[PDB]
C-alpha cells in the first residue's frame, strides 16, 4: 500500500487557525488571524469597483477560451506600471516581462521553480521573522532557506545593524527576499534611506533581489509604497517581483497575482521568460481569468480606477484608526505596558509581544484568535469588538 | 549575471500553435490545433448554464475571502458523485478526498508533488502517444516517466497486445496513467472488457493507477464514460483521479479541476490528504473560486444541471456529425486514402496519420493549423470550412 505509511502533516499556522475559528461555537469569538480586511461591521466585503467590473464581464464576455501561458497582456502592462511607475526606463527598455499567476503565492512558487530548474541558485535569504509560508514555498522547489536578522523585539524596531551584519554571509548568486512594504508579520519597513543603502549593498555583493509585494497601497500610498522597489530597480541588472492583488483589491479567493522578471536587456529577459513559461505550463498550464480580468478592467478605466483608489484609501485609513483606538483602549482597560509601538507599524499586522502561552489562553478562554507568534490582524478590529478584545488581552498580561 | 547561462525553451507544441495562428495574416486560415470546442459558426461560446450561474453568483456573493486549501466542499462532493456514481461504496465508506485545483493540469501537478515528497513512487508510465504535457508535469516533480505502447498506427486501433507486453516491467508501486475516455490524441479508448482486463492486471501487479479525466461526457455520456474508472475503483485499495471541467463546461480559462485521492479506509485517506493540502499551500495556496463556484451551482441545481447536460449532448453530437462529414468530404474531394477509421474515434481529436512534413505544408501553404503529431481537432471543423480544409489535405497526400 503506497499511502499506508504517510505521516500526517501539521496544520498551517495561519489557515489552520481559520479552521479552528469556524468550528468554535461561542458567539463572542473574534478573528485576528488570517490577513483579510474586515470593514467596520465585521464583514469581509466585495469592493464596489469589483462588483461593477464583474457586472461588465458578465454582460460582455463571449468566450472562456484559454488565456496564454502568461495571462492577459493588459494585466501585465498595468502591473509593470504600478510597480515601476509610468515612463520607467525598465519598461521603455523592454527589460521586464510579467506572467499573471494564481495569487502572490503562485508567483513565488513560479519564481522558485524557474530559479531551481534553470540557474545555479541554491539559497534564498528570508527575514527573521517572515510569512511562515515563505520557507515552505522555497523548500518545495528544492531551495535552501537562510534567515537574516530584522526585528529588535526589545525596542520593537528594525535592527538595521544586525540586518547588514547577518546578510554579509550571503554570497554572489544568492537570492535575498525583501517585503516591498507592510512587512508580514512585524509591520516595520525600512526607510527610503535604508532601502537605498540595501540596494547599493545588493549591487556590490551580487545578490539577486526578490520582492514579495502583497500590500502595495496599505502603508502610505500606491506610489510611495513602491519607493523601495524602485530604488532597487534603478541599480540592478536583474530582479524578480512576486506581487499580489488579493488584499488591495479584496480578491483573495480569485487568485490574482503576477511574477515579474527583469534582466539586463530585452534579449536576455525574453530568453529567461521562455523558461518561466515552461515552468508555468508544467504547473497549472495557464492562469485563471476572472480575477485578473476584474483588475485589468478597473485599472484601464479611469472612472473605475478612481473608485478603487478611494476604496483602498478608506481601507488603509480604517486600519490606522484601529491602531490608535487599540492603543488608547488598552490603557483604559488597565494595561500598564506601553503599546505605543503599535502606532509606528504599517499595514494589517503588528507583533503584539504576547507569548505563545498568552495567545493560547486568549483563544481557549476568551475566543480571541491570533497567530501563535503573537501576530494580530488590526484590520480584524472594529469599534464593536475593541472593548472585549482589550479586556481579554489585559486579563492575560 | 544570474540569467546569462539560461537556455531558451522551445514553444509549447500545442499552446504555441495559437501564437502562430494569431500572427498569420492570410485570409481563410483554419485552426484545428488546441483542444477547445467550436460551435457551427467557428466561435468558442460560453454555455447558457454557465451564464445563468454567473448571474446568480454576481447577485448573491457577499465576500471573496479565501477558500480553504481544498476548495469548495460541495464541489468536491459533486465531483465524487460524477466520477464514482451516486451511492458508490467508495463514498459511503469515506475512502475518497477531493481537492479543488486550478484545472486538470493543476490536479496532475498536485498529485505529482504529493507523490514525490510523501511516497516511494519514482516512476510514472504514460501511453505513447499521450498529451505532451504529461511528461513535463511529472518531470517537474523529479519523477521518471516511461512510455507504454498504445496505438496501432496500421489498423488505427488499440494495440492491446503491445500495451500488455510493454507494461510487463512496470513494478509494484509504480504509477500507471490512464486516460478515462477520449484518449488524447488518438481518440481510441479501451472497451469495457479491456478496462476490466487492465483492472485485474493492475491489482495483480500492484500498480498505483492515476486517471486523467479531461473529457467526461464527450465519448458516449457522463455515466458511460466513467465505466472504466469504476471497474478500477471496484477492485483497488488506492487510486488517484485528476479531472478537468475545462472542456465539458467550456470553462477553460477559469481553471476548474479536481484531484481525488482514494485509500483503503477513511483514516488512511485523511492522513494522506493532509500532505496533499500541504503541497497545495506551498504551490498556489488555495484555488480560484469563480469557475468552481459555477460548476458547483450547476451540479447542485436540478434545472441548471438539466440545461448543462443537454448542452453537453449538443456538443458531443456536433463533433460526431463533423467526423462523418469530414470522411465524406475527403472522398468527394478525391482522397484515395481510406479515412473511415475517423468515425470509430471518440472525442475532439483524431490522429490523422499525416506526417510532420505534411502538417508543415498544410500550415505554410494552406493556412491550416494542426499539431505536428498529426492530431486534428474535429471540433474546429464547420460546414463552412470543411470543403477548403479537405481540399488542402488532399493536396498534401
Ligand atoms: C498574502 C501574502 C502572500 C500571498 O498572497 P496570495 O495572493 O494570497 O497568494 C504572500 N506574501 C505575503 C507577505 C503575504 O502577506
Ligand atoms: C485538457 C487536458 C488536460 C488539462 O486540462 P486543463 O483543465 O486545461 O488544465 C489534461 N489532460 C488531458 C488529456 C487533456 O485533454
Amino acid at each position: 500500500g503506497t499511502f499506508e505509511n504517510i505521516t500526517a502533516a501539521p496544520a498551517d499556522p495561519i489557515l489552520g487557525l481559520a479552521d479552528l475559528f469556524r468550528a468554535d461555537e461561542r458567539p463572542g469569538k473574534i478573528n485576528l488571524g488570517i490577513g483579510v480586511y474586515f470593514d467596520e461591521t465585521g464583514k469581509i466585503p466585495v469592493l464596489t469597483s469589483v462588483k461593477k467590473a464583474e457586472q461588465y464581464l458578465l454582460e460582455n464576455e463571449t468566450t472562456k477560451t484559454y488565456l496564454g501561458i502568461d495571462g492577459i497582456p493588459e494585466f501585465g502592462r498595468c502591473t509593470q506600471e504600478l510597480l515601476f511607475g509610468k515612463g520607467s526606463a525598465l519598461i521603455n527598455d523592454k527589460r521586464a516581462r510579467t506572467a499573471q499567476t494564481p495569487g502572490g503565492t503562485g508567483a513565488l512558487r513560479v519564481a522558485a521553480d524557474f530559479l531551481a530548474k534553470n540557474t545555479s541558485v541554491k539559497r534564498v535569504w528570508v527575514s527573521n521573522p517572515s510569512w511562515p509560508n515563505h520557507k515552505s514555498v522555497f523548500n518545495s522547489a528544492g531551495l535552501e532557506v537562510r534567515e537574516y536578522a530584522y526585528y529588535d523585539a526589545e525596542n520593537h524596531t528594525l535592527d538595521f545593524d544586525a540586518l547588514i551584519n547577518s546578510l554579509n554571509e550571503a554570497q554572489a548568486g544568492d537570492v535575498v527576499l525583501f517585503h516591498g512594504c507592510c512587512h508580514n508579520p512585524t509591520g516595520i519597513d525600512p526607510t527610503l534611506e535604508q532601502w537605498q543603502t540595501l540596494a547599493q549593498l545588493s549591487v556590490e555583493k551580487g545578490w539577486l533581489p526578490l520582492f514579495d509585494f502583497a500590500y502595495q497601497g496599505f502603508a502610505r500610498g500606491l506610489e510611495e509604497d513602491a519607493e523601495g522597489l524602485r530604488a532597487f530597480a534603478a541599480m540592478h541588472k536583474e530582479l524578480i517581483v512576486a506581487s499580489s492583488y488579493s488584499k488591495n483589491f479584496g480578491l483573495y479567493n480569485e487568485r490574482v497575482g503576477a511574477c515579474t522578471l527583469v534582466a539586463a536587456d530585452s534579449e536576455t529577459v525574453d530568453r529567461a521568460f521562455s523558461q518561466m513559461k515552461a515552468a508555468i505550463r508544467a504547473n497549472y498550464s495557464n492562469p485563471p481569468a476572472h480575477g485578473a480580468s476584474v483588475v485589468a478592467t478597473i485599472l484601464s478605466n479611469d472612472a473605475l480606477r478612481a473608485i478603487w483608489e478611494q476604496e483602498l484609501t478608506d481601507m488603509r485609513q480604517r486600519i490606522q484608526r484601529m491602531r490608535q483606538l487599540f492603543v488608547n483602549t488598552l490603557q483604559e482597560k488597565g494595561a500598564n505596558r506601553d503599546f505605543s509601538f503599535i502606532i509606528k507599524q504599517n499595514g494589517m499586522f503588528s507583533f503584539s509581544g504576547l507569548t505563545k502561552e498568552q495567545v493560547l489562553r486568549l483563544r481557549e478562554e476568551f475566543g480571541v484568535y491570533a497567530v501563535a507568534s503573537g501576530r494580530v490582524n488590526v484590520a480584524g478590529m472594529t469599534p464593536d469588538n475593541m472593548a472585549p478584545l482589550c479586556e481579554a488581552i489585559v486579563a492575560v498580561l
